[PDB]
């Protein structure tokens, strides 16, 4: 199939942009979301969950993660690309979908899950973790939404 040539390239994209990030073994800030949104826009949730799940393995395998591989961050990258799917897939680019999608991702994946992982990886209690990370998760969503627009428009 043609679209599977595509899937690879966008995994490749997702992996590459993912390497533009600043941060800690606790919160990181980067362009990885850009790729993961593409996966949900173009391929839908299932293939988007697959591609996200996948692109994390690859990115891990090549670049490696601070503090080592954790199978949790994998799940996150899969849900991340799958939620942008349920929202944005085969639909007219709208602002309310962009807000809803980035808001759900940020709550479940970033605020919920990645904190759960970080809390686990470090010795912390969850809210200790949450307190270190919550400023980012309040600020970035608007940047994510704007970027998500230009991405969705551009393609
Ligand atoms: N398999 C695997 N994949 C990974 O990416 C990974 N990353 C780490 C490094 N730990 C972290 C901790 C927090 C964030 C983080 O806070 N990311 C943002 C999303 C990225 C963004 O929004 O720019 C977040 O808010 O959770 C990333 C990596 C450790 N093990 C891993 N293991």
């Amino acid at each position: 199939l043609r679209e599977l040539v595509l899937l690879a390239m966008v995994i490749a994209i997702k992996v590459v942009l993912g390497q533009f990030k600043v941060g800690d073994a606790t919160l990181q800030v980067g362009l990885g979301f850009i790729g993961s949104v593409m996966l949900g826009y173009l391929f839908g949730p299932w293939w988007g969950f697959a591609g996200g799940a996948l692109s994390d393995l690859v990115s891990s395998a090549i670049f490696g993660n601070l503090g080592g591989f954790f199978i949790g961050f994998t799940l996150t990258a899969a849900l991340e690309s799958m939620i942008y799917g349920f929202f944005l897939y085969k639909k007219p680019i709208q602002i309310w979908r962009v807000i809803a999608s980035v808001i759900c991702v940020t709550v479940i994946c970033y605020i919920g899950l990645n904190t759960l992982w970080v809390s686990m990886l470090g010795g912390t209690n969850f809210m200790v973790a949450l307190s270190s990370r919550i400023l980012k998760e309040m600020i970035t969503p608007w940047i994510h939404m704007v970027v998500v627009w230009f991405i969705l428009e551009g393609l």
